[PDB]
């Protein structure tokens, strides 16, 4: 099966350099691009830049532009991402994924622990944490600072990440459901307003929900929905 492997933890000195391995298989390495993605608790999901494997050519959110180097190594099939000058704002999770809905594939994630004891589309999701009980309604809001639509299709995205998994997508474009993603989840909107509903939640639902915009660059994410379950 393709699968995007990644080390699991990397723990660092400020001022260090660190290089990231994405270890690709189960697809031709060369003919797909791939992203790398910061997360953190208070900012959500970031998007880095991305690389077109088969001729290393590259693109980078002007925010990360100092901060990553992307490079493409064809005989190991295999990505990488060097984080230089590190400091305290570099501790995240970094995951390499592909981010086309109809590619959807996401590595795990690497923890960078960075240790020493001494015009861009806003989206906004709410409310940013919540407790369900089982069988009850989970709904969570998205707004986009501007239209991500186009030609009447909303180019924004919902992922799920349930604890210790990966993220995956869910819903693309506004209001289709991915493969294989259960019937109890919907989601609705258009323009700048949209909206996802897990009804009736299950336990297999709590989770941290992200939106995306992938209609102008850079890609952007919201700062993720907490989702629990209330127990009665
Ligand atoms: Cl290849
Ligand atoms: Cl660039
Ligand atoms: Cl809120
Ligand atoms: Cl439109
Ligand atoms: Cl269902
Ligand atoms: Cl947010
Ligand atoms: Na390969
Ligand atoms: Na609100």
């Amino acid at each position: 099966q393709e699968q995007l492997q990644q080390p699991g933890t990397e723990l660092v000195k400020p001022g260090a350099s660190v290089r990231l391995s994405c270890k690709t298989s189960g697809y031709t390495f060369a003919s797909y691009t791939l992203h790398w993605v910061k997360q953190t608790p208070g900012q959500g999901l970031d998007w880095i830049g991305a690389i077109y494997p088969g001729n290393g050519d590259t693109s980078y959110n002007q925010k990360f532009k100092d901060k990553a180097t992307l490079t493409a190594d064809k005989s190991s099939s295999t990505a990488y991402m060097q984080l230089s000058n590190l400091t305290s704002e570099d501790s995240a999770v970094y995951y390499c994924a592909r981010l086309d809905w109809y590619f959807d594939l996401w590595g795990a994630g690497t923890t960078v622990t960075v240790s020493a004891a001494g015009s861009d589309i806003v989206l906004t999701q709410s409310p940013t944490s919540l407790a369900v009980s089982l069988g009850q309604r989970a709904t969570i809001s998205c707004k986009a600072s501007q239209s991500v639509d186009y030609d009447g299709d909303s180019y924004m995205n919902w992922y799920q990440q349930k604890p210790g998994q990966p993220p995956r997508l869910l819903i693309y474009a506004a209001s289709n459901l991915e493969s294989g993603i259960p019937a109890r989840f919907s989601g609705s909107g258009s323009g700048t307003d949209f909206t996802l509903n897990i009804h009736p939640v299950e336990e297999e639902d709590a989770a941290t929900y992200y939106c995306q915009q992938n209609n102008e660059d850079p890609r952007t994410f919201g700062g993720g929905t907490k989702l629990e379950i209330k127990l009665e």
